[PDB]
């Protein structure tokens, strides 16, 4: 038969393949009218009713991120200086830092500085008003993709934190308990325990307070996270973590208990002892009108502080003791209000069963309160907005509400508002929900503040600086001062008090604090686990630092490097006087080893760079003067000669005496190549010269461009190197413009010549060539280079046999500041592996579950198995099974720390681990094959599987016409082509053949 | 001596800004924080409450714009899906997969090839299509938190930079000659209404060659609506302007003045005079109208839309007219009734005319505006106020200006009744009434023309829905007239579904019939006439791309649909003799991790631990001779491998040609025994290839490993030998990575085992490229085959530029398909074609030179904002936009296309191989002398400092950053690294210019 076509079968399974077409093609208007709807993924602009929500408190946010889209935006990011996006939060949390963290996989080096400046972390990143915040601010807003999802990226950290269940910790580096002055001691109460209680309890709790107390009217914590925002906002379980947390620090939580005249007030607090306290209790009472005067929720009336009490109770488990039921809510809701709340109450009206939801407002559109991502909630539920309207009456027969009349309102001159009695609407509806906002009003609570000032909005007057109320030791913040009106402003409250309350506290004991402010970091068990290595008889205090290159061009630079933590340093190279070069310039360019992407994140970079222009002289003062001043950490001073026996004996003891702590030599000179580098005999030479010249160690410095890197290392060894370093740059060349000229291109020219290729590209290329030193020099020394820019990266190279890790790229990708996200992630890594119920995971990667969009896809019987992707008629009929099953449900009505159950390894029980899997081709089975398997759950249907294995493969999947969803079949021979170019990070999966392995001969 | 490891005063200010670990939790009061907030704010702000003045201001609003870089960004992301849902849900089924893969691959010409073969109107689609409802809607990439594809403007991008090159429409190059047609395309044609429903129907019978072609137009301008009333900030003129003129390329006539109607042009008056068939692509010219507006007059404040927007246009769309034209004068306060389209676009061009505030006025609610959200936006942004449920009573006219009117609210039963309550008023004070409630076709003398075509329900004209036919069997009809559509593209697509049905008619009323198959012809240029065969060792190439010895060669099966794609020749998958064959092992091939955590479409390289086929020498050698008899024109050469062993090469080579291989390829990549392949050691590789020459008369290359300390030797002992050439490079030799637990992966067997593999893909193109432009410096002539990471033409042109002759491919096709050879042969034509157009030699290949922009839209060439230090957030932003409207206002008061000719020949391929070499050379050939260092332009800057933490962490402390406004200046220390303009995330932001001050080293001593 015609072995070079496809059977039938095979021309089948082809059919949806791409071809090339010859003509254009003819299909009608309404044709096309008619199979749009068969593909269509979003809303209908037609479609005017919103599907059944009721009983449906699935996460509706837009910005929740998973896995996969978090690592995407988090590399779009700018990581800008300065950055205004930070300037923008009111917590001020470095959120380059944090969002650097994220593109090197080190969640918890995220997490870390989020908590670090935000105790409710998790809370703000799923609810904060990020337009008119943060992300108003993002400087990517001045590209057409606009700024970062930083919320997302927030919620996505701090959630992979949560599920890591590690405690928070007192500060390592407080006194003991026992040693701590008695002015820690002293007593401590707060009032309320929503977030500026929280913030405020929590970052006293760090300073070393011990005797702190939240009093709490409420059976329940949290505040307004916890009373009315919805559960399918922000769930319950978020402000259990982050009260959980703060109790780990010891503030004890007393609820039952009020700020009220016949119970606790500040007379009260004085009597019983207590030095200071914190008012956060918010604003309690809802904001009413007389016309509503003695409507109960029989006939229909709620305010807003009645109604979202009742709907949080019945969806938040755990809330309270009492199961309770949802509000019976029944017809054509109206929902007075254009603010945060009064966008919930809509949005909560429908989860209760309301028909029909009006928001009815005052002003106009252009005027609503709240924020647009919390209007377009409600807009995609196709609540009806009335503009323009002022309640005048509610008509109430029969004992129930039956409508609201209400007169139009304009704006005038002065833009004055106002009604006009003659032009009236009668709005028919059931239910009346009030979302005016809230006060405080109880002549009580007013009482037990007495005595503190009040200003003429009725609220405790402060300082805005100290949040001093007029008496010295009672503070307050949050809702109650009335200048915030966000979680993350009350956080910000709570940590500015937080900071007075203790000089006020230090101050009443006689004793003075900084005048430069200063709140302690969060802190985990993570922080204290050693990541110091020992290495060629040098202690590293870390195992990163910087390469000899462009981020060691000047000893400035490398004690600005010290100063952020790098653990050590290599100079950039230099020679003697008589070899003084001269740089050209342009001389580094960007890689092109990823297409045209530019700005963060570059996969390579090219150089024409010389050696140091600087002076040995120069460097050997310099390495003198970071010796003396950083004992504790590693300079190594990067040396090169031509190939002469005096010159190299000379510079090294130069060097030498300088007081570095080792030489690394820099083989590139020319003289199997030009390089002195590329012949094992050269180098053998070299290195015995310099091992009779000098005491201290020294260090080949590797090509990867020969044959054979294992002789090259051999041979320093047999010189008497004690180590190599592994490996310079790949030489290369990045390409040309389009009219043949390169770039980089120096002089009037045009001019190149080769140069070296660095970055993330090169990474494959220098850990084999670590991994076979290693195997071929057990024990020997081995210094890493070549595209590590993350702990992840670096633990890569431990394993394969490095033992420390030498950065150049990744610096000039961003900064200095990368050490701290290197230091933070390798601590974690090694305290993930000592942690029994984290062992399905990753590095920090949690095991990926089955999400669509990153959130959690329904585990419902009647959806599985039955072949509905998430678009057109089958999306519409997964809505109604899960609408169905959230109705089957209402008719259906502990946070413990994992502990580590082995010892935390150390960088040397890690090193050399991976060798053990590598051997030469003959070693691995062919009998134990694999084929692909394919999660319809998580697949987005685009069919890069299935053109891949067409055209690079087997022809053995297929992809229906109708559904769009792929399956592999039996002819599959697990080559893992489509595994590696589907766009959802394990939605396809290599399993064990069970069928027998047979290969395809073509002819027997 | 003072102390050299500290930074001076100087630097430490200069350093003031740079990024450092903080050691302690901030403190910052809410207070200071809610001051601080507005300095730095880029987005709109939620409590601002009225839009900056947009008076006379018609300058671009669409948020779906792009510039270069942005689409190139936005093209990676698509995933460039089989069978894609975007095309399915586009009414003139675009293949937006491979016009989308060519804009990624910078092939700005084959994306508008492919546009414009499908829609005519491409560019105004792409600027105005509402795509949320069509295209976008049906969008995979919608499934991810980031979101949808911006097809329409990536669609707008590619066309745009095809309107820049003035290259025109041919006919069909394939056709007869003219004088050589059948007579019935020399059949009288006519169309009634010059809109897009007839350009796109005239455009395309001329593409089937129809000679005589006229569309006879009512008024004195042409387009239709997209001229007369869509606003110029959404589509401007000159793109209207640009689709015609590329229509008349093809001998279409126009002539205006000319109506349907009784009295002028009928069908009766068409037939008499010869016209064989006709299209009505007339529209809904008039306006719908409101008894209650009757005897109101434009002096009092009352317009349709219909008198409106037209009179907008031909003030502010550069000859649309001869006429100047002052704008309507529109002042205080805009009531616009309406809530399609046609009523946003009244709201927001009624600003422009001056007017202080808006009111879009519905009789429904907000759930049922008929606008697509996008459209709305605008709206909102510019702070039109909506009320909803209102329907209008009367109109009040005091002093011959209308002062108010006066509505009733609506509501809604019960059944979804729609009913008014005569006793809820609304007075709303109003100066100026827009009525917008769409459009009609009421003209008695109009529809008389028509006679007699039968007219349906809504009094239009009845077509079928196939193929556009009236009851009359010469007379089609399409567009807003059929009443079916209100879309450009929809528009577009009636206009081409009759073309085909009109040939069709055509064709039989001369006697012959046309295909059952729809066959309507593809857009062409003089591009496309462009020759990129090559000849090489003496083959003659079609096209110098080839399919790589690998994955997408497993199976014969796969070369033959590869040559039904277009590709110019193929290797076979590496085969050896029987007692040499393999087993391989699973899993295998993994994606690269050198772009870091990047999934789906364009991975970086792959590795892999592939062996040779496993299939038989029998089955290559018979599948060698089916291909070669099939495809005798596309070049098949088998790879092979055999030990180190005389017998063996020579047996396996002679078996190799005798199946009629165009040439062979040697596999060096075996063991014996300057490593441990043959392809290692020169010695052995000169013996093999000697060993080959004897037994074989056929050419044969010598495939080289990169993983040699020096490939020139190789190569060179590849000549020695007797080889007709050499492949350059096989795969790097890598380790991919680990897993956080040190597994490997690939990990094969319950043992988790692995072996070094290869990379392949972009990541290794710079070896790649090195290793071919040295082989072609020592060995100059000696025919190259390239592979590494070539994955379009423009990546393709840098290897021949760089010495070889023909191109081979793996990895792209793996992160693909087949077809991606269209776009490489379109991409490599337009590159060939440009290198002749003088105009056009500021560019870099496809890619016009870049503009200073902001998210793409070009910056107000304005003096009052040139240089005054005014960043784009914050009170700043607030400043550029009071100078950009007062200069509006300025312009207020004071009131040709011809196509680019090559003016050098063409280039051949054979004329760029080599043409890079000439600047390559030794480091002492470079000058120290001519310096450069690096300049910013403040306009393009986005305030991000990366080029400041760049020097400064990594370079010489040379760049001040602006504490207030975030601007970067580089200082007189700047050393011209370039690692500034490398980080920089804007193209073209930071450039290199000649020092011209005194460049002495830094020495530190
Ligand atoms: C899966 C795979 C299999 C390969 N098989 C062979 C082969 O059998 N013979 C060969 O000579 N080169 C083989 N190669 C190398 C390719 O032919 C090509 O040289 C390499 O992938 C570089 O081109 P690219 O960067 O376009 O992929 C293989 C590459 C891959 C990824
Ligand atoms: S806390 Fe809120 S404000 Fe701050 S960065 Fe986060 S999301 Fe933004």
């Amino acid at each position: 038969p015609v072995l070079s076509k496809d059977v039938a079968d095979i021309e089948s399974i082809l059919a949806l393949n791409p071809r090339t077409q010859s003509h254009a093609a003819l299909h009608s208007t309404l044709a096309k009218k008619l199979d749009k709807k068969h593909w269509k993924r979003n809303p209908d602009k037609n479609c005017f009713h919103c599907e059944k929500l009721e009983n449906n408190f699935d996460d509706i946010k837009h910005t929740t991120l998973g896995e996969r889209g978090a690592l995407r935006e988090a590399m779009r990011c700018l990581k800008c200086a300065d950055a205004p996006c930070q300037k923008s939060c009111p917590t001020h949390l470095d959120i380059k830092s944090f969002i650097t963290s994220i593109s090197n996989k080190n969640y918890y080096g995220a997490a870390k500085m989020i908590f670090s400046d935000n105790p409710l972390g998790l809370t703000c990143g799923m609810v904060c008003p990020t337009s008119d915040l943060c992300v108003g601010g993002c400087n990517l807003y001045a590209t057409e993709e606009g700024s970062i999802n930083i919320g997302g990226l927030q919620q996505f950290a701090s959630e992979v934190f949560k599920a890591m269940n590690i405690p928070q910790i007192r500060n390592p580096c407080l006194p003991s308990q026992e040693k701590m002055p008695e002015a820690y001691s002293a007593k401590i109460a707060l009032l309320g325990a929503g977030p500026a209680s929280i913030s405020c309890a929590s970052f006293l709790a760090r300073l070393g307070y011990s005797d702190i107390t939240i009093f709490e009217k409420q059976e329940y914590v949290g505040g307004l996270s916890t009373s009315e925002i919805p559960q399918f906002r922000l769930p319950y379980d978020v402000v259990n973590f982050e009260i959980e947390l703060m109790k780990d620090l010891g503030v004890k939580i007393i609820c039952g208990k009020s700020l009220s005249e016949n119970e606790i007030t500040l007379n009260t607090l004085k009597e019983e002892g207590y030095k200071a306290a914190f008012i956060g209790i918010g604003l309690p009472e809802p904001k009413t009108d007389d016309i509503f005067q003695g409507l109960t929720q029989d006939q229909g009336f709620y305010t807003s502080k009645d109604f979202l009490p009742l709907v949080a109770k019945s969806s938040k488990a755990g809330m309270c003791a009492c199961h309770s039921p949802l509000p019976s809510i029944r017809g054509a809701v109206i929902v007075l209000g254009a603010g945060d709340t009064a966008f919930d109450c809509a949005t909560s009206a429908l989860r209760c069963g309301a028909r029909r939801v009006f928001l009815v407002f005052r002003k106009g559109f252009v005027n609503i309160r709240a924020v647009p991502e919390e209007v377009e909630l409600a807009k995609e539920e196709k609540c009806e907005f009335l503009p323009f309207l002022s309640p005048r009456k509610v008509i109430v027969k029969g004992g129930r509400i039956v409508a609201v009349q209400f007169v139009r309102t304009e704006q005038d001159e002065t833009g004055k508002w106002n009604e006009d009695e003659d032009q009236i609407v009668h709005l028919k509806a059931d239910v009346v929900i009030s979302a005016f906002g809230s006060v405080l009003r109880d002549p009580k609570v007013k009482e037990a503040l007495s005595p503190i000032k009040f200003n003429r909005w009725d609220l405790p007057e402060v300082d805005p600086e100290t949040m001093q109320t007029s008496e010295p030791w009672v503070f307050a913040g949050g809702d109650i001062v009335g200048m915030a009106n966000t979680t993350v402003e009350s956080v910000n409250d709570g940590k500015q008090a937080s900071w007075y309350i203790h000089k006020y506290i230090q101050a009443q004991y006689g004793a003075s604090v900084s005048a430069k402010p200063e709140l302690p970091l969060f802190y985990t068990p993570v922080d204290l686990v050693d990541i110091s290595v020992e290495m060629a008889g040098l202690k590293f205090i870390n195992p990163f630092g910087l390469a000899s290159a462009a981020p060691t061009t000047s000893s400035s630079m490398i004690r600005r490097a010290f100063e952020a933590g790098w653990g050590f340093a290599l100079t950039k190279t230099f020679s003697l006087d008589k070899d003084i070069v001269t740089n050209v310039s342009p001389r580094i360019v960007r890689g092109t080893t990823s297409g045209p992407m530019y700005g963060p994140g570059q996969s390579s970079f090219l150089n024409i760079e010389l050696i140091s222009e600087k002076t040995a002289a120069y460097w050997c003062q310099s390495v003198t003067e970071l010796k003396a001043d950083f004992p504790d950490n590693i300079v190594i001073a990067s040396i090169m000669c031509s190939y002469n026996k005096n010159d190299w004996m000379e510079l090294s003891r130069k060097a030498e005496a300088s007081g570095a702590d080792a030489l690394e030599l820099n083989l590139s000179c020319p003289h199997m190549g030009l390089a002195c580098g590329q012949d094992p005999e050269l180098v053998r030479n070299i290195c015995r010269w310099v091992r009779q010249a000098v005491q201290i160690p020294f260090f080949a410095k590797l090509t990867p461009n020969v044959t054979d890197i294992v002789s090259i290392a051999r041979a320093a060894k047999e010189g008497g190197a004690d180590g190599v370093t592994a490996t310079n740059t790949v030489s290369g060349l990045m390409g040309l413009k389009a009219d043949g000229t390169p770039w980089p291109a120096v002089g009037a020219g045009k001019r190149t010549t080769y140069g070296g290729v660095s970055g993330t590209a090169i990474r494959p290329i220098a850990l084999r060539a670590v991994t076979t030193i290693a195997r071929a020099l057990p024990g020997f020394p081995i210094l890493a280079t070549g595209g590590i820019d993350s702990a992840e990266s670096g633990l890569q190279f431990l394993h394969s046999g490095a033992s420390v890790l030498q950065v150049c790229s990744a610096v000039q990708n961003q900064d200095f500041t990368v050490i701290q996200d290197y230091c933070t992630g390798l601590k974690a890594l090694l305290y993930l592996k000592s942690i029994e119920e984290l062992q399905g995971w990753d590095g920090q990667s949690p095991g990926t579950e089955s999400h669509q969009k990153g959130k959690p896809v329904p585990r419902i019987a009647e959806l599985m198995g039955k072949k509905l992707p998430n678009f057109g008629p089958y999306l519409e009929q997964r809505k109604k099974i899960i609408a169905e099953e959230k109705m089957r449900l209402k008719e259906q009505n502990e946070r413990k720390p994992f502990i580590p159950k082995k010892p935390i390894p150390a960088i040397k029980d890690v090193i050399g681990k991976a060798l053990q899997y590598l051997g030469t081709f003959g070693e691995l089975s062919n009998i134990e094959q694999v084929v692909a398997v394919i999660d319809e759950e998580m697949c987005i249907n685009c069919g890069k599987c299935y053109m891949t294995c067409n055209d690079s493969g087997y022809q053995a999947i297929q992809f229906d016409p109708e559904t769009h969803l792929p399956t592999v079949t039996d002819t599959c021979t697990g080559c893992t082509l489509c595994l590696s170019v589907c766009p959802i990070i394990d939605c396809i999966r290599m399993v064990s053949r069970t069928t027998p392995y047979e290969p395809k001969r073509g002819l027997p």
